């Protein structure tokens, strides 16, 4: 599928240099950094959207995520598929594990605070996850059949809101440099 929306954030700390490449291609190439989230996908995420991606490039240098990334108001929930991670492997408070797509990924809870949201600068706010169990091989096509998140997801008491905000395939990363390249559709 096309994608339509894209995503390019830093909270200026450090250098990102984020290319907005042809149809669903990016590339992220970054140095010493705060926080930042760069990505492809859709303006309007659903719980039933198919994502493919291709990473010709993870070369995280510290902390950095290879994950599926978005919002839902309605709760406001900020939610990830991580399949690979550079140094740090994320976690948080243990709900389960889910199989997709030929993985198995833990899932976990976490709850940010005074952090950045799509509706404010200094927002608490509960984080979904499920973080593969090892790290998903790059370079040939990868499917995440999102669906399979969110049912695991609800059946652990794990709701997502009702009213979807964007949905990309990012590169997310923290205090590290690094460089990716990413096609997603």
């Amino acid at each position: 599928a096309s994608t339509d929306y894209w995503q390019n954030w830093t909270d200026g700390g450090g250098i990102v240099n984020a290319v907005n490449g042809s149809g669903g291609n990016y590339s992220v190439n970054w140095s010493n950094t705060g926080e930042f989230v760069v990505g492809k996908g859709w303006t309007t995420g659903s719980p039933f959207r198919t994502i493919n991606y291709n990473a010709g490039v993870w070369a995280p240098n510290g902390n950095g995520y290879l994950t599926l990334y978005g919002w839902t108001r309605s709760p406001l929930i900020e939610y990830y598929v991580v399949d690979s991670w550079g140094t740090y492997r994320p976690t948080g408070t243990y709900k389960g594990t889910v199989k997709s797509d030929g993985g198995t990924y833990d899932i976990y809870t976490t709850t940010r605070y005074n952090a950045p949201s799509i509706d404010g600068d200094r927002t608490t706010f509960t984080q979904y996850w499920s973080v593969r169990q090892s790290k998903r091989p790059t370079g040939s096509n990868a499917t995440i059949t999102f669906t399979n998140h969110v049912n695991a997801w609800k059946s652990h008491g794990m709701n997502l809101g009702s009213n979807w905000a964007y949905q990309v395939m990012a590169t997310e990363g923290y205090q590290s440099s690094g460089s990716s390249n990413v096609t997603v559709w």
